[PDB]
């Protein structure tokens, strides 16, 4: 049952209409997670899933076709959004047996709301596909990706008036927290390419990156809106994004930023900065300000145990040919990961470190050498930052149940070391933390790089 004020905004015919509807909803003490997620899913379906008009642009009279191409919007009728809203609420309300004396919900209650979402999904589909994140995908396709399940469970709880069930976010996983002050936890979805019903205590005690040693985000309803905005997927295919969905996500994040709802959301600040890098909004903070905001947010609220705030910043410096600053920010990234244990389900962050060490840094140093042929390659500080990055990775691996470094890592390490002349490398005096890097300190600074020896040393088991 949509309140009358919710009804007046429709029909949404523009991006701003969506923004006004988000603006209107964020003013309430509890914004409608189902209504908001349906609208974004409807908009994204007809902009990215079912692309109505092609995206290509043609090469004294007017041109026969729009010479720059076309953007469009699928009008969201009240009748159509409300019909879908009614389907979900009729589904959820008839499925759970509603005392909750303290405004808190039982573990067995959260479990059957979770079970109602879980058992509504198709048994076979590709969990990693795009555009199955929203309640629109749930109700019209019975398909949800991993964190989409957790979000749907949270939206179902708001539908049943369980103000105490909230979305919990690590950097790669989602679950629910509940109880008098968010102290119980329950897994509600799978992770990886499931532990449903269990707490996350074991994973927090595991010191795996997946559970951030307990320094994860406990969302309020306002950050749960920020999550579904971050979850907007503009990809039409791998080489094509929808300009409309990028613009919508960007204006929505600015709306959330102005209301203060990204203050505890480092990844969302980083997402906004990345959008701002491609499409600056006049009068707004530049991307670097926003990257440093996300880092300050991670330091303030999650005691500096997040990884992505630093790779956001490092990526921006890399794309802008700021070699010193990019190397320093990847060193700081490795400095956070070195206090984690590399565990079974941490493959996402491994993949990102792999790409940095074995693609991004090699490319950055090659770029710098083309200028050389002052410069970063002549700066011992830059070499020290490179070694600090590898030292953190080795410390991360040390004592973990999963190996990190393999022979391919050694190949790129030897290459990156070679980018610094021996006279530069011999100026550093470094204290390493990892046993692996200590066991080749002298081999890293020698005038002649011993590739086989460094390869042997980088690949010794932890
Ligand atoms: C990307 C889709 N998505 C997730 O995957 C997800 C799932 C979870 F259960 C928990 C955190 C999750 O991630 C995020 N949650 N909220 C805001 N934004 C997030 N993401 C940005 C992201 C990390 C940073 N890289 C960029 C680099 C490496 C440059 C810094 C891009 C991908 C992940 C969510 C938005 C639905």
């Amino acid at each position: 049952g949509l309140k009358t004020a919710q009804k007046t905004l429709f029909p949404l015919r523009s991006i701003d209409d969506v923004v006004r509807l988000f603006a209107a909803e964020l003013g309430r003490e509890e914004p409608d997670l189902v209504l908001l997620s349906l609208v974004l899913g409807f908009v994204e379906h007809f902009l990215a899933v079912n692309r109505v008009i092609p995206t290509n642009v043609p090469e004294p009279s007017p041109a026969p076709d729009p010479p720059g191409g076309l953007t469009y919007f699928p009008v969201a009728d009240l009748s159509i959004i409300a019909a879908l809203y009614a389907r979900f609420t009729a589904q959820i309300r008839g499925a759970v047996d509603l005392p909750r004396e303290g405004g808190v919900s039982s573990r067995e209650l959260v479990k059957k709301v979770s079970d109602v979402i879980w058992n509504s999904l198709s048994r076979s589909y590709f969990k990693d596909r795009a555009h199955i994140q929203s309640l629109f995908s749930f109700i019209t396709g019975t398909k949800l990706d991993s964190s989409g399940v957790a979000f749907a469970v949270v939206g179902a709880c708001q539908a049943l008036g369980l103000r105490d069930v909230h979305l919990a976010l690590s950097e790669d996983h989602a679950w629910v927290v509940f109880g008098p002050n968010g102290e119980q936890t329950a897994e509600v979805t799978w992770h990886g390419k499931d532990r449903r019903g269990q707490t996350v205590n074991a994973g927090v005690a595991e010191r795996s990156w997946l559970y951030l040693k307990g320094s994860y985000m406990r969302c309020d309803r306002k950050m749960e809106v920020a999550f579904m905005v971050c979850a907007i997927n503009p990809s039409i295919d791998l080489h094509t994004d929808s300009l409309e969905l990028l613009q919508l996500q960007q204006k929505l994040l600015w709306l959330l930023y102005d209301l203060g709802h990204l203050e505890r959301y480092p990844m969302a600040l980083g997402n906004l900065a990345d959008l701002e890098e491609l499409e600056p909004t006049p009068g707004r903070p530049d991307p670097l300000t926003l990257y440093h905001k996300g880092i300050a947010s991670a330091k303030t609220y999650y005691r500096d145990e997040h990884i992505y705030p630093y790779m956001y910043l490092a990526g921006y410096h890399c794309r802008n040919r700021n070699v010193r600053e990019a190397l320093q920010a990847w060193a700081d990234t490795a400095t956070v990961i070195q206090d984690y244990n590399y565990c079974r389900e941490d493959e996402e962050i491994y993949k990102e470190f792999f790409e940095v060490a074995n693609d991004v840094i090699p490319n950055l140093l090659k770029e710098a050498a083309s200028l050389l042929e002052g410069s970063a390659l002549q700066d011992p500080e830059c070499f020290a930052h490179l070694l600090r990055f590898y030292d953190g990775i080795c410390k991360w691996e040390e004592g973990s149940p999963t190996p990190v470094l393999h022979v391919g890592w050694a190949t790129f390490l030897v290459q990156s070391l070679g980018r610094f002349e021996g006279q530069v490398r011999q100026k550093v005096r470094i204290t390493f933390q990892s046993e692996k890097m200590k066991g080749m300190k002298e081999l890293l600074v020698a005038t002649k790089i011993n590739s086989s020896a460094i390869k042997l040393q980088l690949t010794a088991q932890s």
